């Protein structure tokens, strides 16, 4: 049964990446994705939408664990924010479907779906902050946040990436 | 040629949309579609190499060698913004070096990702609602001084 949670949390967590790159989770997909046989998510999922119901579920509790973890609303505003960083590059292709800036690849029906807030990071990015219009730095940060994934896809190690974003908040990156 | 239009037009917005809904927006039958691009794919390939080549157009155009750095940066912004989301589309989909030229302790490929990550902010803004020049302005400094502070 430890095992079996396992079995069902790689379904899970292959299904999300399967979704990030294609429209639907095709069956084949999903199985090869979590190193399964089609039969064993099947046996977990009889219906794609009880994989779905079930993956929003998962994706709700790595976040809430994420961002309890994180806890950005105490000490040095700097330290706060490099846990933040951290704690999402960790959820890895989660943050392409944030609500509010969702990666142009995200099926936004799917973003509507998953619905994932950010209001402690919003509260967070507040506390650290010229003259940017309404939204933006939050719009910035996902936007790096997803780029910082991608990076991290192709191959480049997860300190020098969240060094990175934490540099291109507070410096950006010409002179 | 309009299915190509239709495509930039509504991939930009609903990125997993199927061939159906390019062809109704182009004015084409899902008949039509099919014979030229007979599988997605091969639609988001021609879509592909047309917007590359619009976006590099565009860069060559913005002279990013040219004038002072700042007012070439803004250049190269704008263009790339008037160009709208499709460029980032294409780009992305698992299906620049002058860029890295008008840029110049960050590892390889950073500054691009960055810079297309702020494109992406941009984007994102302009559907809102946001200026155009405000925009522009809001990345030039993000790009120059980052967004926070500490």
């Amino acid at each position: 049964s430890g095992a079996r949670e396992r079995t069902r949390r790689a379904i899970l967590d292959a299904a999300m990446l399967v979704l990030a790159d294609h429209p639907t989770a095709a069956l084949g997909d999903i199985a090869a994705a979590a190193g399964v046989g089609r039969s064993t998510v099947h046996r977990y999922y009889p219906e794609r939408t009880d994989l779905l119901r079930a993956l929003a579920r998962h994706v709700h509790d790595l976040s809430n664990a994420a961002i309890e973890r994180a806890d950005p609303t105490s000490g040095p505003v700097d330290a706060a924010l490099r846990r933040v960083v951290e704690s999402q590059l960790d959820l890895g292709p989660i943050v392409l479907f944030v609500y509010y800036e969702p990666s142009i690849l995200a099926d936004p029906e799917l973003a509507a779906y998953f619905d994932i807030g950010d209001e402690a990071i919003v509260e967070v990015l507040n506390r650290a902050s010229p003259e940017y219009p309404p939204g933006w730095a939050r719009r910035v940060f996902w936007a790096l946040m997803q780029a910082g994934y991608e990076a991290a896809k192709d191959g480049m190690p997860r300190h020098q990436i969240v060094d990175a974003i934490m540099t291109s908040l507070t410096s950006g990156i010409i002179t």
